[PDB]
């Protein structure tokens, strides 16, 4: 590894990619953010992962929370710090004032602390140190310059001791100064900012490595989530364009379509079905999910527009018994309102469920529904995330898009995901003789030949029946064509008079 | 109630932001849905004739069945049409039927089979030789069958 | 924030009524609504025909049109 | 025909039945005179009609 600085892994998911390896050893990293942003969790996870994966003992310095509380709280993530304190791998050093105290003591204590922490480090043979909320200590009665000196003293002694430290700080503004006294920013070797941004009543947490003296790293904000497993970060820009590509085909669950697609979809491919409301994107999804079961493969249908009940009533009315797929343990249905979360969360729930069920096929009914509210750039980012995961995982994916205007839609997608997609299936209403018929079209396919016709198709209980193209029509896409005739009556089987039987016999 | 109807969600969207509105819709929508209450909601499109999207606020998605009403200019006159745009579990008719309104209420007549561009509000009437082919004067190939 | 556990994030609208604080966790509502095949009439028979035998009892129906088209009649 | 004529329409009326024709009308000193609809026209509403002048059934 060509980086001039030796780093230590945090094992926090995604952090080591962002930091190009982990935290520089022997130095201290300021981690700051507003209230509830995950500071304490980050620093705990840093010591914890350090002990459980490298048998690197840790010293945790707390100025406000209580050692019982830090232990109580870590149970949230299923971590038994008490056991580690016991085995002597972790030492929480209580520096919190007394709920029955005086006034005055923030610098000789800053010496008392230095001397203290050196004892603990030395005694436990510690390699990692986390100081939780140094801020609160001079929050006794101090001004910027006093803070800069004291911090510097601490960081400095720590570097001498040889310890790799994480120091936590508070901020009041999500985009204002880095930390309270507008002085910690420059005194630390590395700076990490945890943000919990509002924006539209939803909250989005992001982590940023602002600086790392000595090495490179990923720049900017990265969305993360706090779960039962702690911090989880997605470096969506760290995802590489090295997904495996096969020529293998798979069925769509509709034979005629398969023909149209020159032999079915590619296993390794992202398929997109768009059309106005009512055109039947949901039917195709149903049929694509069912097909992976009839072939004893696992598939997940993430539904964001219909209930699990409704999905079933409707599916059964189209043939296909979703009930069975469920039992046979071949099909898994999810279901969730796009509003019941932020994109980051959603993205993780999807990933999560793909790991626990190892599907071969996945279907997102209505990306366009997940786009409700969110900004286009946040949405596109979500699409590249789910799309790319699927791709590198050899999982075939069918995504749905409802277009905002039926008939006359001038772009495949309103969000411009066109390009992020391999195969595009297009559904549309055609006004033919005072009636609304449907048409299906394989708009594009990357490695195949696919049919160029805009075939009309009907929906029955049997499902989708793909008929013929509207050859004697112009202005098809417009949604209400013009009929023109060089013919129509031309053969195909003219031979008049009594051509039929009726119900009795034939 | 067993049934609920909201006359003009589109009037409730007055002022409010689209995201606050969508949130309201999902609100009254899902409550009704989980409560086994059939609900009929109303939406007045901002433009008569030529409306390119079912709803301006994009609720169409969060709905099971869509009934669409539209003016059709026929011979210097303003007539109505009704169309069952979509229905999730059923088959529904695909015709854009004309309909009148009287004291008796709504009478749903026939489709405008001999027109083009109806969706638009101003069709193009178009028989100019109806489906019996330019062979209405049936050639005269039939100048033999009858004799003396 | 709630140190130690989880919770829903973000803002949730609420109303102060005669029954005190009432909060609607609109993002906490689940996509588990019951779905039947039972039909019901529209009040218009011909309509019922067009809809393949009436509206589903379990359903959200939407009537759109220009002003004056007759949504209010339906 | 290269002229700007007017038309009036009772677009809607809540309790009554009203006429659905788009009637041509002129303005004089006498006031408004409401004549007939443009029966033999298309896309009236649009403002720029197209008279049909259908060659009937053409026999
Ligand atoms: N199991 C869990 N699953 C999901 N979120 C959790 C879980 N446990 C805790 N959280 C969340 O993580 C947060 C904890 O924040 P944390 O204690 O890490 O420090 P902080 O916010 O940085 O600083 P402060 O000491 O000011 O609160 C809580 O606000 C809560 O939202
Ligand atoms: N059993 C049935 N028989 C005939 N046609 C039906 C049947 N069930 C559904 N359909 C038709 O299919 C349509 C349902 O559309 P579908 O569920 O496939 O999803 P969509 O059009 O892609 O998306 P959305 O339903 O959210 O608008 C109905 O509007 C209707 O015309
Ligand atoms: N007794 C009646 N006889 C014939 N037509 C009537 C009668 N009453 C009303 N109408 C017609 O029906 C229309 C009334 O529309 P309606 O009250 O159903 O609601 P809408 O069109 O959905 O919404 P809005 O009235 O706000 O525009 C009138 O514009 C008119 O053409
Ligand atoms: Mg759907
Ligand atoms: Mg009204």
């Amino acid at each position: 590894e060509h980086q001039a600085i030796a780093k230590m892994r945090t094992m926090i998911e995604g952090f080591d990619d962002i930091s190009h390896g982990g935290l520089p050893i022997g130095r201290s990293t300021l981690v700051s953010g507003t209230s509830g942003t995950g500071k304490t969790l980050f620093s705990i996870q840093f010591l914890y992962n350090g002990i459980i994966e490298f048998d690197e003992p840790g010293v945790f310095v707390t100025f406000e929370e209580t050692p019982q509380d830090i232990i109580k709280n870590a149970r949230s993530f299923g971590w038994d710090l008490a056991k580690l304190v016991d085995e002597g791998k972790l030492f929480i050093l209580d520096a919190s004032p007394d709920p029955e105290g005086q006034e005055v003591v923030g610098g000789f204590d800053l010496s008392a602390l230095i001397e203290r922490i050196n004892y603990a480090i030395q005694k436990y043979r510690a390699r990692r140190v986390s100081i939780d909320s140094v801020t609160s200590v001079f929050q006794q009665y101090d001004a910027s310059s006093v803070v800069r000196r004291e911090l510097f003293r601490l960081v400095a002694r720590l570097k001498q001791i040889g310890a790799t430290t994480v120091m936590t700080t508070e901020r009041i503004e999500e985009y204002g100064p880095i930390a309270r006294y507008g002085v910690e920013e420059f005194v630390s070797d590395n700076v990490v900012i945890l943000r919990n941004v509002l924006e539209g009543e939803r909250r989005r947490r992001t982590l940023e490595i602002l600086k790392l003296r000595g090495t490179s790293h990923m720049k900017g904000e990265y969305p993360f989530t706090i779960t039962d497993h702690g911090i989880n970060i997605f470096p969506l820009g760290a995802m590489r364009l090295t997904q495996r590509s096969s020529n293998v085909r798979v069925s769509s669950g509709v034979v005629r379509l398969d023909e149209m697609c020159g032999g079915g979809f590619f296993k390794d491919s992202i398929i997109l079905a768009t059309g106005a409301t009512g055109t039947g994107k949901t039917l195709l999804v149903s049929r694509f999910v069912e097909n992976a079961c009839a072939n004893k493969e696992r598939a997940i249908l993430f539904a964001y527009e219909e209930s699990r009940a409704q999905l079933l009533r409707n599916a059964y009315s189209w043939g296909m018994d979703f009930e069975e797929m469920e039992r046979q343990n071949l099909l898994k249905i999810v279901c969730a309102y796009p509003e019941s979360a932020g994109l980051e969360d959603h993205l993780q729930i999807i990933k999560s469920e793909i790991n626990d069920f190892k599907p071969a096929r996945i279907a997102i009914d209505s990306l366009s529904a997940l786009a409700r509210g969110v900004s286009n750039n946040a949405f596109r980012q979500f699409v590249i995330g789910v799309t790319g995961y699927a791709k590198q995982e050899e999982i075939t994916g069918l995504f749905t898009n409802t277009s905002d205007q039926f008939m006359g839609a001038h772009s495949i997608t309103d969000s411009h995901i066109s390009t992020i997609t391999d195969t595009i299936i297009l559904l549309q209403y055609v006004e033919i003789r005072g009636e609304m018929s449907r048409a299906i079209n394989v708009f594009k396919m990357r490695g195949s030949w696919h049919d160029k016709a805009i075939r009309e198709f009907m929906i029955s209980d049997k499902g989708p029946d793909i008929k013929d193209s509207f050859r004697n029509f112009e202005r098809i896409i417009s949604g209400s064509p013009t009929r023109i005739t060089v013919d129509e009556k031309s053969e195909l089987s003219r031979i008049v008079r009594g051509v039929q039987e009726k119900g009795p016999e034939s």
